[PDB]
């Protein structure tokens, strides 16, 4: 059943949130997506807008809903508008104000040790929530066929491996990952890219998370690993004491290793 109607219509669009704001263009991103600061409009927050093309545009999709979803457990940037078109993608958000854990870490190096004490707290509790709550697969059996799908495409970025597989050949990376397999299942909600540059503190305090687009259920090495790693070029000590304030008595080196191959590939 279907009855004639009108022509109503819609009462937002991308170009009135916009006004009166100064524009600067940032690093590429996660997945490569074109990221703007929007900043310098008196009475009105800092945003940021991303805007993904072609594939692209798939992951700032990926970022949106689980941007959406996540906020209702965790701090998170707030979504103020999305677009989707066929190639193209736009995601606005508004800032979370401060800098990053890894710039504070450089600016205040006597506080590496609570600086990883909140991360570790931090990751423990969005490793709570519970799984059932969860509507994304981000497992390593996903991840695996992703991974393949980007050595295969040509997409891997084979000189920004880590130092024990510097000049190693994609492909070397991929068959040497396989020998890691299999090992124990363990399934918590993950965010997939948890590096320090993707921690916020503002004065003092851990108050949010960004780059959300890997979000999903997966091994909580999955962010124990990349964290580990970012640490690494800091000390060993604070690399121990995030497992050691998570509450972990062993690294799974296995785990581990295996996380930071993973991780090559994307
Ligand atoms: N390609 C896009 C991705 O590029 C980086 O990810 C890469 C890491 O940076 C690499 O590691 C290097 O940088 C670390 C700090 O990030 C250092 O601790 C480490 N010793 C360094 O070798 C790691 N080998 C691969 C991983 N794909 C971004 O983080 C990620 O968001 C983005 O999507
Ligand atoms: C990339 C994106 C849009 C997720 N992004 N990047 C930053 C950011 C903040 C400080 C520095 Cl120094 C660099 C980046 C950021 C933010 N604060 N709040 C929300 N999204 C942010
Ligand atoms: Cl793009
Ligand atoms: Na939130």
């Amino acid at each position: 059943r279907e009855t004639s109607c009108s022509r109503p219509r819609l009462n937002s669009n991308l170009d009135a949130d916009l006004y009166g704001y100064r524009w600067a263009r940032d690093n590429v991103g996660q997945s490569g997506a074109t990221i703007y600061r929007l900043y310098g409009k008196p009475n009105a927050p800092e945003l940021f807008l991303k805007h993904g093309k072609g594939s692209v545009a798939n992951d700032v999709t990926d970022e949106m809903v689980r941007l959406n979803w996540l906020t209702a457990f965790m701090p998170l940037p707030t979504i103020k508008h999305f677009i989707r078109t066929p190639d193209d993608a736009w995601l606005l958000t508004t800032a979370i104000p401060g800098k990053t854990a890894f710039q504070v870490l450089e600016e205040y190096p006597d506080s590496g040790e609570n600086i990883v004490d909140a991360l570790a707290v931090f990751l423990r509790r969005l490793h709570s929530i519970p799984v059932c709550n969860c509507p994304f697969n981000s497992d390593r059996v996903f991840r695996l066929a992703q991974a393949q799908s980007r050595m295969n495409n040509g997409l891997v970025d084979a000189s920004d491996f880590d130092d024990e597989r510097n000049g190693w050949p994609v492909e070397q990376v991929w068959k040497e990952m396989h020998k890691l397999l299999p090992f124990s299942p363990d399934s918590v909600v993950t965010h997939g890219d948890f590096s320090l540059d993707n921690l916020i503190f503002d004065e003092g305090k851990l108050i949010g998370c960004i780059d959300v687009g890997r979000v999903g259920i997966a091994d909580r090495y999955q962010d124990l690993a990349i964290l580990w790693n970012c640490l690494g070029e800091f000390s060993p000590s604070l690399q121990k004491r995030l497992f050691q304030k998570y509450g972990i008595d062993n690294p799974d080196m296995n785990k581990l290793q295996f996380h930071l191959m993973l991780d090559e590939f994307f």
